[PDB]
């Protein structure tokens, strides 16, 4: 995080907030909504709370404006910026302001009204843009379908206001570094020579033959699927990339959620009522057989035959001599699995039942 130099702050802790104007864009109540919800992400965090006033001045007069507007920060029309606040401070200051040639939404369509004025009111109270490409506060537009607070967005916010007075205290979600070697991974797929890492709401993509790490929401390439993905493989036999989460799978083409996805892993892979998830999956080169892993047993699937093979549940402890009892990730690489346990990274030969490395998670990464 940032804060804005001259570390400007409010003196009250208890703040007003007035809408001035209404975009046509969307009816009074949802503009209200997206307001009021922005607030409160700020509110949660700090011993700040906001007002909404009708009449009057307040602390923080929001407005839908057009063009040049009155100020020396003109807008660009349709396009460009989307937005601007100025710093806390008496007149102007605090004053959010949102250009009209903006087509304000309350869904997934570009720009969404909740998620800028979550951002501009970031200035409006003190705070600056973030080099943190998972901070709200980054100077950016990515929308992970549900707007929240980074760890680094709070550290920035507390900083100038002290912490929540909630006793439990909220914390947000940390943006994930490849030179941690703490580092672990939710899921891990190929696709299309490259390898791309999962962990919470970002992935991490990479070609292994020349290191150069590409960090992201996942948001960012595929918008339907839900965040928190659990495990994932690639079927370059039909282009496709397949990911779990709770019991049922997204397939996915390119860039777009497959028709009808997602679906149920029974229905889809035939798996018994009982396996609540899943942790891990891969799929051999070009022999069709896909290796799913839960708890501490796995299965194995055949996709030329849309069916599994005679009694599966076999145990993993068994036939995976060394990597332990349970897989957090898994891909093919080379004709090589490759095993990831916490930070534990197994480098499994399938021919020989065997274990040549045994690396840290983020091996692969250049640090
Ligand atoms: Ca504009
Ligand atoms: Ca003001
Ligand atoms: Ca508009
Ligand atoms: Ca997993
Ligand atoms: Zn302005
Ligand atoms: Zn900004």
């Amino acid at each position: 995080f940032v804060l804005t130099e001259g570390n400007p702050r409010w003196e009250q802790t208890h703040l007003t907030y007035r809408i001035e104007n209404y975009t046509p864009d969307l009816p009074r109540a949802d503009v209200d909504h997206a307001i009021e919800k922005a607030f409160q992400l700020w509110s949660n965090v700090t011993p700040l709370t906001f007002t909404k006033v009708s009449e009057g001045q307040a602390d923080i007069m929001i407005s839908f404006v057009r063009g040049d507007h009155r100020d020396n920060s003109p807008f660009d029309g349709p396009g460009g910026n989307l937005a601007h606040a100025f710093q806390p401070g008496p007149g102007i200051g605090g004053d959010a302001h949102f250009d009209e040639d903006e087509r304000w939404t309350n869904n997934f369509r570009e720009y969404n009204l909740h998620r800028v004025a979550a951002h501009a009111l970031g200035h409006s109270l003190g705070l600056s843009h973030s080099t943190d490409i998972g901070a709200l506060m980054y100077p950016s537009y990515t929308f992970s379908g549900d707007v929240q607070l980074a760890q680094d967005d709070i550290d920035g916010i507390q900083a100038i206001y002290g912490r929540s007075q909630n006793p439990v205290q909220p914390i947000g979600p940390q943006t994930p570094k490849a030179c941690d070697s703490k580092l672990t991974f939710d899921a891990i797929t190929t696709i299309r020579g490259e390898v791309m890492f999962f962990k919470d709401r970002f992935y991490m993509r990479t070609n292994p033959f020349y290191p150069e790490v590409e960090l992201n929401f996942i948001s960012v390439f595929w918008p339907q699927l839900p965040n928190g993905l659990e495990a994932a493989y690639e079927f370059a036999d039909r282009d496709e990339v397949r990911f779990f989460k709770g019991n049922k799978y997204w397939a996915v083409q390119g860039q777009n959620v497959l028709h009808g996805y997602p679906k149920d892993i029974y229905s889809s892979f035939g798996f018994p009522r009982t396996v609540k998830h899943i942790d891990a999956a891969l799929s051999e080169e070009n022999t069709g057989k896909t290796y799913f892993f839960v708890a501490n047993k796995y299965w194995r699937y055949d996709e030329y035959k849309r069916s599994m093979d005679p009694g599966y549940p076999k145990m993993i402890a068994h036939d995976f001599p060394g990597i332990g009892h349970k897989v957090d990730a898994v891909f093919m690489k080379d004709g090589f699995f490759y095993f990831f346990h916490g930070t534990r990274q197994y480098k499994f030969d399938p021919k020989t039942k065997r274990i040549l490395t045994l690396q840290k998670a983020n091996s692969w990464f250049n640090c």
